């Protein structure tokens, strides 16, 4: 009689946890599929992650669900010392990974600046903004102020020089997936935080290990141990809420009543769901604003191995591409991030060539795929990612709903938020464990 919305790891997580408590649910699930944005399919030979990909162990509730379905010694990691390739001034430079890696751990040391002052915590991400706050008010200014600031100019009024800023550029085309002058700095900073403040360590643990078994093995952990079937192709359609109960539609027209709905649908597809009463104006106002995520991912392949790596800043239709399989037939899978899904066709083989072409002239596309988030009218988006002012007026205002109609989802987390499935597995648990005080 806890009704969950959405069969994502915010949502398969949750049911495990009310499960553990004795407590009724029932997942009620749009596709025709479980794991939402995670999902491994068999794709140009073998299976790749269309969604979610990269996992470490310093993401507590990832590598939780890892060690938990046997994934343990499962994991591998990305290609490495590859040959770079990065845009400047629509100029291709040529160098190591290692001249790129250095470039970038500068730039990040300017744009990590007050993540010691702001984040001693980095699972508490509004300290400066807590009544518990004892720094320098000029801090919780600076704070603010951080907001209403991209990662990119933090890095140009540094001083820096345009090869570094188009590198820059390109690296956050890809990590706020979309357009990174419109994103919040507070995002890089919190990135910065949770990985030591170190450009190497956010990297390994955002970029890094892949799953050998892919995510699937996770999420079908998780739905295996689930003694309640899921419903799959039954969307919602409306929600009420009250204070001791509510009420579920689906698009059907079958009522469920509950006595708590957790709700995993991303803010790209929240729209599709009525509200009644309606959401809080400050949380309708993110839905109408959106998350600042965009762009999307590509699977490339090329004739030959080749250890690739290709830096382009914005409006490229992919940002960063990398090497990342070396196949049998003697081609290779690359994947990419780009900042605009409206600007690259994920299984054209033609806007592949365009994107490979943009470093090199020599190289040839034979496959290409993905799945667009941003298309799919049951996400609506990549991975959440912030908008200027949404560190500090967005993610946190989709706790308090009121009523028993909970939000949970990798995009409210307090820690790996949107980018992460550890911020998925954070915040469905947590948000059952309030689900189970509240009964209790
Ligand atoms: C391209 C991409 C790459 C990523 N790569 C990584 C990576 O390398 N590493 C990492 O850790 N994370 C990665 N992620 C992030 C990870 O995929 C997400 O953080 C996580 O999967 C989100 O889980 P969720 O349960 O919060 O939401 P979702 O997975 O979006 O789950 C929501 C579910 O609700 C369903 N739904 C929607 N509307 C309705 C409705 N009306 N009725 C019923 N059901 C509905 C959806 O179909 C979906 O199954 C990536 C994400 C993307 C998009
Ligand atoms: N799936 C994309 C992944 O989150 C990513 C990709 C490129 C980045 O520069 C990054 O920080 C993160």
């Amino acid at each position: 009689k806890v009704v969950i919305i959405g069969a994502g790891f915010a949502g398969l997580v949750a049911a495990r946890e009310l499960q553990t408590a004795g407590i009724e649910y029932e997942i009620l699930e749009a596709k025709d599929r479980i794991g939402g944005r995670a999902w491994t399919e068999e794709r140009m030979g073998r299976p790749l992650e269309l969604g979610a990909t990269w996992v470490h162990w310093f993401q507590a509730h990832t590598w939780t669900e890892i060690m938990r379905y046997g994934q343990r010694t499962e994991i591998t990691a990305s290609p490495s010392g590859n040959d770079a390739h990065w845009v400047t001034d629509g100029k291709v430079v040529k160098g190591t990974e290692d001249d790129l890696d250095e470039k970038l751990t500068a730039a990040m040391g300017v744009t990590y600046e007050g993540s010691e002052e702001y984040f001693p915590n980095p699972h508490d991400p509004l300290w400066v903004l807590s009544d518990d706050f004892d720094g320098p008010a000029e801090v919780r200014e600076r704070f603010l102020s951080d907001d209403q600031t991209n990662a990119i100019d933090l890095v140009k009024e540094a001083g820096f020089d345009q090869e570094t800023i188009d590198l820059v550029d390109a690296f956050w085309c890809a990590g706020y997936i979309g357009d990174p002058y419109t994103g919040s700095a507070l995002m890089a900073k919190q990135w910065g935080a949770l990985s030591d403040n170190r450009y190497r360590v956010m990297e390994d643990i955002t970029l890094k290990w892949k799953l050998n078994n892919g995510m699937r093995s996770l999420y079908d952990g998780i739905a295996g141990d689930l003694n309640t079937d899921i419903r799959l192709n039954t969307p919602v359609a409306k929600v009420e809420h009250h204070d001791n109960g509510a009420t579920v539609t689906t698009e059907s027209g079958e009522v469920i009543e509950a006595s708590a709905v957790i709700c995993t649908v991303p803010v790209g597809a929240l729209s599709n769901i009525e509200f009644s009463p309606a959401l809080p104006d400050a949380v309708q106002s993110v839905i109408d604003d959106k998350w600042n995520s965009q762009g999307a991912k590509i699977w490339i392949k090329i004739k030959g191995h080749h250890r690739f790596l290709g830096y382009a800043p914005k409006p490229a239709k992919m940002s960063v591409v990398r090497s990342e399989y070396f196949m049998d037939d003697d081609t290779t899978i690359l994947v990419g991030f780009g900042y605009d899904n409206t600007n690259i066709d994920l299984n054209s083989i033609e806007d592949a060539q365009a994107v490979i072409n943009q470093w090199r002239d020599d190289l040839e596309v034979v496959d290409t795929t993905g799945h667009n988030w941003v298309a799919d009218k049951w996400a609506g988006q990549a991975w959440g990612t912030l908008r200027k002012g949404q560190f500090t007026q967005g993610w946190s205002l989709f706790d308090d709903i009121d009523s028993q109609l909970f939000f949970a989802g990798s995009d409210y987390a307090y820690g790996w938020r949107g980018v992460c499935v550890d911020g998925a597995l954070e915040k469905g648990m947590t948000t059952a464990r309030q689900v189970i005080n509240s009964m209790r």
